[PDB]
C-alpha cells in the first residue's frame, strides 16, 4: 500500500493506490483506501483491512455525530487525538493500522498516526510498504510554495514511483483535494489519467 | 475448495465445486458451499467448514428479519458491511473463513469478506485453495460485456481448471443466476452437466 | 516469478518475466530468468538467484564439455538426470531453486527439476510464484495441436496473466522456440510487443 | 501417492496410480511411480521424490552390475536387504521414502521397506497417502487363490477406491505382472482402462 | 475406533467396535459407542470417551425434551443442525470428538460433524481411526439399491476389515438398522455372529 | 511388540509375537522377531525394525566368523558382551532397540541389553511394549522347575495375555526351545496352535 | 500405585496397595487407597493424592445425600455418570486420577472412571503404574465362574505381582469384598496376611 | 548507509554517503564506502563492515593479478560473476553484503551483487538502509539522456534525500565518474560541496 | 530522543529535540517532546509516542484540576508522586515511557520517573537514547552556579552533542524556561537558532 | 569500560580506565587496558578480557617479528589491516572485543576494531561501556588545533565524566602520548593525579 498526505497554503492533497494482496496474490485491483470522513476531513488507510474499515465507519459516525452536536466541524487536531485516544485503549490487541487524517480548519492539516496511538503532525507524511519511495520524491521535489495543480501532479508522481518498487502497491492512483472553498473534492479519473499521460507514466 | 463470484452487466454469476477433505481425506464428495441468503443474494463459504456453516444460517436469519422490518431487502453493501462487522468484532477469535457475498440491488454486485473483516467490492473474485486457478482463467478470458449464458460457461471453465490442479477441489460444479427478473435461480444439474459436455471437460 | 515451458509436435516454447524482488521492493525490473545452455536446449529458473545463476553456469558448462566429448547433444532426460543427481546430492544444503528444462533430441521435452532433485517430465509444466495462474490458463487454453504460432500467444497470455495477480511477477515477457529446423531462437523483442497489442494486453 | 504389490501362486502384480503434488497443488499428473529394475524385479516408490528417483537410479546399476558379475539375479530378498542396510547406513539423514520391492526367484515375493531401513515381507502391501484405503479392499477382496487377471483386477479396484478419497492420489493407473515366463511385463493403457470401463468406474 | 453409517432406500445402518484404548494399551475390550437418541435416530462416538459420553446424554435429553414439546420427533437435520451450533460454540474448547448421527424423518439420513461443529449429509460416512479402511470396503461395495440384509453385510465387513488393520479398533462389532416400521432395533449378537461365520471372518 | 525369554534347568525358551505397526496402523501381522544366531543361540527383536534387523544379521556373521575362528561357539555372555560394546559405542546415535539373547553353553543363558548397551542376565526377560503384561504372567506362574512342555505352555500364555492388552502386539506365537541335546529347534505352527486350542486361547 | 476391582456372580472384590511416592523416594508405606462411599459401594484411588482424596470425600458426601433424599442408595452406573460429568465438566484443569468404582444394585458392577470424564464399565479392572502387571496375571487366570474365595486370591496374586515389578506399587495389601448378604466388608489384615503365606509370597 | 550507481550513455557515476553506526550510535562519519578496484572500475559497499572491507580487498588483489596475467582489465560483468561464485560458495556462512560494482570495459555497466551470489545487471541501482529513498528519486528524475554533470547531480540529490531520511545513512557524500576518457576520477570534496549549494540542500 | 533537564539556584531549563523515528527511518523532523503542563511545570516524553501522548493529556487535565479545586499549583513532588503511582499501577501493562517533570514550587525541581512507577529527584537529568552523551557533556561542564543563559547553552551543547552521535536524535533543539517571575516560558526559534551559531554548531 | 584515543597535528593520546567487573561485581580495581604494540604504537583493549589479552600477545609478536623482518616499523593502516583480517577470519567464533589501534608513521592516527573485523579510521574514537559518555565530551571540547596538554587534559575529562555514569568504568586513568621525537611515553601516575587536582575532579 502507498498513501500520501501534504499540505500546501490553503489546501491539502492526499492520495492511494488501491492494490489489495493477500501476501504476494493480488486479490484485488481497485479497493479503497481514501474516504471523506467530514466536510473537510479525508483519512487513508493502511495495514490490516478489517480494522482500518471498521475505524473508517467509527470516524465517519463519531464526526458526523460530533457535527451535530456542536455545530462545528471537529478540529482536525481534535481527530487525531480521537484516534490516538482510541487506538492507545487497545495498544495491546491492537487496530493493525497506520493512519493519515487530512484536512482544514482554520488552517490545513496532516497528522500520522500508528498502531499504538501516536499521533505526529507534519507538513506530509506517507504509510504503507510504498512509503520510503514517496519520501524519496518528496524530499527531493516538495515546495511549500507549490499550487494545488502542482500538488497534485507531485502526489501522482510520488505514488508512481512507489507502484513501480513496491510490489503491495498498485492500481489506479486516487486523489482528492481539500479546500475551504470546495471542501472535500475528489478528483475524477479522466482528470487523475490525463496528468498521468501528460507527466509521461503508467499503471 | 474453490468458489467464484462474477458480475455482468444486470446479473451476477456465483459457482462452487463441492469437495469436503480432512487434510488429503477427501470424506465428503458433495458438501454444498453456495447459499442463497436473500431474495437477491447468495453466498459462498470457503474455510473451516463449522464456521461457515454458522455464519450461513445467521446471514439467512439475520437478512430474513431484516427484510420483515424494513420491507425491502438489505443491500448488498449492507449485507457485506454487517459481515464486515461481524468478523472483526471476534478477529483474535476468528471465523476461519472467506466469504463471498453477490447479489442485486440497484445494480449488480461482489463482495469479498476475509476472516478479519475486511471486505472488498470486486467485477470478479475467487476463494479457497483453487482460487488462483481460476484468477487465472478469468484474467484471460472474462469480459464485462459476456452475456448470462457465456458467464456461467467461463465459470465452469475455471472451476474445471481449478479442480484440475488444486486436489482440495473436487466434485460437482454447483451454478446460480441471479437477476431482478427472475432472482435467485440455481442451475439445475442436467444443464450443468450439458455444458461440460458441450465445452468439452471431465469430473 | 512466473516461468512456463510447453510441448507441441515438433517444438518447445519457453517464456519467463523479468521481475527480481527483495520481499515488496521491486530491486529490478529486467532480470534474466531464461537461458540457452545447448544447441537445442533451455532452461528457465526460479527462487533464489544467486543459486539460480550458478547453476545456469554449471550447466552450460557441463554440456558443452559433453557435447565436444560425445559429439552428440546431451539427451533432454539426460540433463535432467544430472540436475537431479546434482540437487539431490546436496539436499540438506540445497539450491533453493525450480528448474525447467526444455529441448528437442529425438522429441520435444519438458522436465520440471525441484530443490530437492526431483524430476518429473509433461506436456507442460510452469513454475515460480505466478505459476497456478497460468496452470489456470493453460488448463482451459492448451492443445498438443496447436501450431507453434498458437503457443507463443498462449504462454504470453498465461504469463501476463499471472503478472496480473502476482505481484512476484513482472517486466517484459520473454520468448523462446527451440525447434530440429531452426534451434533454440529467442523471440525478438519487437515481435513479442506486437502480439501483446495484437491480443489485446498490458505490462 | 498409493502403490501396492500383491503376490499370487506365481504372480506378483504391482500397481501406482502417478499424482505428483507440492501440498494441495497438482504440479504433474503423470509422474512415474513403478519401475521395472531387473529382469523379474519391480520397485514402487512413494515419499520425497528426489530421494526416490535416486534409489530408483542406484537400484537398476547395483542390480545390473550384480547380475552380470554373478550370472544370478540377485534374489528379491537380497534386493530388500541391500536397501535395508542403505537406509539404515543414513538413518540421521534419511532418505524420505517407503519402497515396495516385488520379484519372482525360486518364488514370487514382495517386500516393504522403511526409511530407516526396516524391512520386512508380505503376501501383500501398499504405501503412500492412499494406502490405507488400499488395505481396506485389500482385507475384504483379496484372495491367494486369485488367478492374475483377478488380481489385475482387484488392485485397479483399490487404487481407485484410494483415489476417490486421498486427494494426494490421482491420475492413470500404472500396472505391472511380474511371471517367471513373461518376466516384468508392464500392462499396456488400452488394457487398464478397459478394465476400468468393465469393472464400471473413473479417473 | 470405527463406527460407520449408511443409507438404503428405506433404512439406516449403524455400526461400530467396542474397543477402547489408552494409547496401545486396550483397558476395555466391550465399550459402547452406538446409541440410540430418539424413536428413529441414532448416534455412534469417536474421539475422547469423555466429550462423546457427555454429549450422548445431552443430546438423550435434549430430543426427549423437544419431543414431547412438539409432539413429533426432532427433524435428523435439526439433530444436526443443534450439534453443529452446540461444538462450534465451544470450537477452542471443544468437544474432542466425531459424531455420526443417522435416522429416519421423512426420508433416511446420515450427517457427520466434527469438532468444530462443521456437518455434512452424505449417503455414507466413517468415523474414527479405522475409517479409511472402512471407506475402501465402501468405495468398493456399496450400492445404493442394496437390501437391508446386505448392507447389514456390507458394514460388518467393512468394520471386519477395520479391526484387522487398526489396532485402536477390535471388539465385538455392534449393529443397528433404523426403519420407519420398527424403529431403531440394535440386532442381537447371536445374529451378528452368524454373519461373521456365513462371510467367514473372525473377532 | 512382546518378546519373551525364559530359562529352565537344561534349556532356553524364547517366543515373540509378529506385529509390526507404523503407529495405530498394522502393516504386516506376521513380521519376524526371534532368529537363530549361532548353533545354541537364539535373539529377540524390539524396537526400531531397520536397527534390530541389521543388528540380527551382523550377529549371525560375526557368531559364524568367531566359531569358524575359535572352533568353539562364543560363550552367550560374551555374545551381550559384544553388543553390550556395539551399543554403547554409538549411544549418541543409538540403535533404538531392546535385545533378548538366550542360548547353552555350558549352562542356560538369558540377556536383555538396551539402546545404550547396558546388558544384565536374568533367569526371565520380557522386552517391548507388551512385556509389562508378560512379567505379570510371570512373576505369577514361573518356576524353575517346570518342565520344558510347561514353559512353553507358560510363554504361551504370557505372550497371548500381552496380545490381548497391548494392540501394538499380535499375529502369531513363533516359540524356539534351546538344549544341548537338539540345538536350537523352532517349534513348528501345527504344535503351537494345538496348545493354543489345549489351553483354551485365541489369536 | 495398583488398584484392581473384579466382579463375580453375586460379588465384587476391590483391592489396592499402599504405597506413597513422590518420585523414587517412597514416603509413606501405608497410604489409603480403598474407600467405602456407600452401603454397596467401593472406590479405589490412583494419581494425584490431594485430588484423589477431596474426590473421596465429595462422594461421601453426595451419596449420604442422596441417599437421606431418594431413600434408596444411588445406583453404581448413576455414581460413575455422576463423576463422568464431574471431571468432564472440569477437564482443562483436571483430576488427575483414575477412579475405579465397584458395587451391587440389581447386580454386580465395576466402573473405570478417567480424568477427562471417561466411564467405562467391564467384567474387571485395574488402574495405577502397576496395572499392566495385574491386566497380565487376571487374563490369564480370572474365570466368571470363580467363588469369592478364589477371587480374593486371585487378586492378591495380581497385586503380588504387580508390587514385584512396578516400584511405584508396594505395602499391605488391602481388600474389600461387596454382597448384598453382607454388604461392603474390608477383609482382616490376619486374612489377608494368612492367605499371602498360603499361596506362598512376599511383602 | 546509501550507496548508488548509474550508467550514462559513456559514463559510470557511483557515489555512497560515509556513516557508520552501530545500532542507534554513530561511531564514525567518514567512513569509506566507495572504492576504485581496477582501471575503469568501482565498487560500493553496504552491510557488515568487516566482511566488505575484507572483499574489497580480495576484488584489488583479484583483479590487479587477472590484469597482469591477461594484459586486459577484467570485464566488469567477469567482476560480478566472479563475485556471484565467491559469496554464493559460503552462503550458508555469507558475506553479510550488498555489493554495487560499476565500471567501462566496451560499454558502461552496474551490477548488483547481494549475500547469496545473486548479481542482477541494471541501468541504475541502490543499496543500504538509504536505498528505497534513492530509488524514489532516480524513478522520479533519471534520464538515460543525461549529461555527466546532470548525473553527478542527481546521485548528489538522492544520497541528500536519503540521508534526510534514513538515521543509518549520514555524512559527505562520496562521488566517482567512470569514464574511458579519463578513467576511474573521484570527484573532489570542493566540487561536490559547491553542487550542494547550487541545488540549495544541506550535511 | 534526547530530552534533558536541569535546575539552577531560581530556575528549571528542559529542553528535547524533534526526530520521530520508525526504526531507521525518520518519519517526522518535528515531533514536540517538551509540554507545558501547569503554570510553573514541565514535562518531557521519551519513549512510546502513543503512551507518552496520552501521559501528557491526562497530566494538563489532572493538574488543571487540582489547581481550581486546591487553588494552588501541585507540587512538583506531588505530580511525579502522582505519575509514579499511575505508572506503577499498570506495570504489568506499561507505559513504555520516561518522563521528565521539571518546575518551581517553593524551589526548583526535575524529577526523573520511568516506566515502573520510580521516580528520583536530581539536580539534572536526562533520557532517551541520546542520554547518554547528555551525561558526558553534564558531568564535564554544568556547574549549580551557572546563570540562566550559561544554563540554556549548556543545554544546548549537551544536545548538539548527542544528536551528532545518536541517530534517533534530530531536528530542531527546543527549549523552555521555568522561573517564578515569568512561568514556563518557551524560548523562541530564532533565539535558540542564534546561540546555535554564536557557539558554532550544526542541525 | 571506557577508553578512547585522539589524533592531534602531531600526536596521538590514547587512555583507558583500569575495572575489570564480572557482572556488577568489581573484581579488579586495576587490570590494564592500555599496551604499547610497537615503538609508535598503542592498543587499547574492551571486551572479554581473555580475548583481548592474547590479541595482545599476538600483536606484540607480529609487530616485532615484521620490524626485525623489514626494516621498518607496520604502519599504522597496516596493522588495522592485519587485526581486520584477523577478526573477520574468526568471525562466527570471534574474539568478543573492541580495540583501539593508534599510533604515528608519516602522520598520527587512531583506527577502531570491532569483532567482526570491521576497521574505520578517525580523528577521536571511544571504545567499552563508558564510551557514549566520552564522546559527549569529545564533541563538545575537541580541538584539532589542540596541544598535547590540552588533550591528555580533554581524555582526563572524558573518562573522569564516564566513570561517573558508568559503573563499569573506574580506577585511576592511565594515559600513553605518543610522538615521533619521543615514541611512545607512558605519562606517570604523580602528574595524572596533579591533573586530576588542577582540574578539579574524583577516583
Amino acid at each position: 500500500t502507498t498513501t500520501v498526505g501534504i499540505t500546501l497554503k490553503d489546501a491539502v492533497i492526499m492520495a492511494t493506490e488501491r492494490r489489495v494482496t493477500m501476501e504476494n496474490f493480488i486479490m484485488h485491483k481497485n479497493g479503497k483506501k481514501l474516504f471523506q470522513i467530514d466536510t473537510y476531513t479525508g483519512m487513508t488507510i493502511a495495514g490490516l483491512v478489517g480494522d482500518a474499515q471498521v475505524l473508517v465507519r467509527y470516524m465517519k459516525a463519531e464526526l458526523e455525530l460530533y457535527r451535530l452536536q456542536r455545530r462545528v466541524n471537529m478540529p482536525i487536531e481534535a481527530v487525531a487525538t480521537l484516534l490516538s485516544n482510541m487506538l492507545n485503549q487497545v495498544k495491546y490487541m491492537p487496530y493493525m493500522v497506520q493512519l493519515l487524517v487530512g484536512g482544514i480548519d482554520t488552517a490545513p492539516h496532516v497528522f500520522s498516526i500508528d498502531a499504538a496511538g501516536g499521533s505526529v503532525e507534519d507538513i506530509y507524511a506517507s504509510t504503507g510498504s510504498g512509503s520510503p519511495f514517496v519520501y524519496g520524491v518528496l524530499e527531493s521535489q516538495y515546495s511549500e510554495k507549490m499550487t494545488v495543480d502542482e500538488g497534485v501532479d507531485l502526489v501522482i508522481r510520488a505514488i508512481s514511483a512507489a507502484k513501480q518498487r513496491d510490489s503491495a502497491s498498485g492500481g489506479m492512483i486516487d486523489v482528492a483535494v481539500i479546500t475551504r472553498k470546495d471542501g472535500y473534492v475528489q478528483l475524477p479519473t479522466d482528470q487523475i489519467e490525463s496528468r498521468i499521460r501528460k507527466l509521461g507514466l503508467i499503471l
